[PDB]
C-alpha cells in the first residue's frame, strides 16, 4: 500500500512512457514515485534528469506538467486556453499546467495560476 520509488522506466505506463520520449527527447527520466491516492488509485510522480516534473495517472495519462521556468509545450494546451492566454497574458509564460476533472490550471512564470474549466472557460486567478 506504500509509496515506491525506482528508476526503472518498464515500470511506468507505456503511455507515459511514449509521452516523455515524444515531447522531452531533450532529457530522461531521473527517477519514478508510484504512490496510492486516498482512493487507493496509483499515480506515477516522475522528475526528469533536466529537473522537469511530470505526473501521471494509473493510465500514464498525464495530469501535470511542470517545466519550471521553461514553456510548457504548446501541444498540451488547449487550443480555446492559448487564445485566452494570449489576449489576457501575452508574453508571459506558461510553467506548468494541471488537468483534471474539473479543468485546467496554468501557472505562469511569475506564479499567478489561470484557472480554467473543462472547456477552456476562463475562471479565475488564483495561486
Amino acid at each position: 500500500a506504500g509509496d515506491v520509488v525506482t528508476r526503472d522506466v518498464n515500470k511506468l505506463p507505456v503511455a507515459a512512457r511514449e509521452m516523455i520520449g515524444k515531447h522531452f527527447s531533450q532529457t530522461k527520466v531521473a527517477y519514478i514515485k508510484i504512490e496510492k491516492d486516498l482512493f487507493q488509485t496509483t499515480s506515477y510522480d516522475v522528475k526528469l534528469a533536466d529537473g522537469i516534473e511530470l505526473e501521471f495517472n494509473s493510465k500514464g495519462e498525464w495530469l501535470e506538467i511542470d517545466c519550471k521556468n521553461k514553456s510548457v509545450p504548446s501541444t498540451f494546451i488547449p487550443q480555446a486556453i492559448s487564445k485566452y492566454m494570449k489576449a489576457n497574458y501575452n508574453g508571459h509564460k506558461t510553467v506548468k499546467i494541471e488537468r483534471n476533472r474539473k479543468g485546467y490550471e496554468l501557472t505562469l512564470e511569475n506564479g499567478l495560476e489561470v484557472d480554467f474549466d473543462q472547456f477552456g472557460g476562463f475562471l479565475k486567478l488564483s495561486d
